[PDB]
C-alpha cells in the first residue's frame, strides 16, 4: 500500500536522524571506552553483574536494521551503556568518569533530538 512506503520513508528518515544522533554521541566518547562490547574473554562474570549489556556498535548494528521505532527505544540504549558503566565500575575509575562526561556532554545533543523528531513529526 501507499500508506506501508509512506510510513516507511518515516521510518527511514527517523533512521537518518538518529545515525547523526549515534555520531554526535559517539564523538563524545573520544577514548572509546564504550564503542564495543564488554569482552566475555576478558571480564568472564560481566553478565553476572550486568543483565542488559550495550554499547555503541550494537546500537549501530540495530539502527542499520532500522530497529529503533522511535528516539524513545535510542535513548533507552544509550542510557544503559551510561547506566552499566556506573554500576560495574566504581566511581573513582576512568571507566565510571568517562561515563558522566558522555551522560553530561550527551545530553545536551538528546534535548535537541527530542525537539527534531517531534517538529519533523
Amino acid at each position: 500500500s501507499m500508506e506501508q512506503v509512506a510510513m516507511e520513508l518515516r521510518l527511514t528518515e527517523l533512521t537518518r536522524l538518529l545515525r547523526s544522533v549515534l555520531d554526535q554521541l559517539q564523538d563524545k566518547d573520544p577514548a572509546r571506552i564504550f564503542a564495543q562490547p564488554v569482552s566475555l574473554k576478558e571480564v568472564p562474570d560481566y553478565l553476572d553483574h550486568i543483565k542488559h549489556p550495550m554499547d555503541f556498535a550494537t546500537m549501530r548494528k540495530r539502527l542499520e536494521a532500522q530497529g529503533y521505532k522511535n528516539l524513545h527505544e535510542f535513548e533507552e540504549d544509550f542510557d544503559l551503556i551510561i547506566d552499566n558503566c556506573m554500576k560495574y565500575n566504581a566511581r573513582d575509575t576512568v571507566f565510571y568518569r568517562a561515563a558522566v562526561r558522555l551522560r553530561d556532554q550527551g545530553g545536551v545533543v538528546l534535548r535537541q533530538a527530542r525537539r527534531e523528531v517531534d517538529s519533523i513529526g
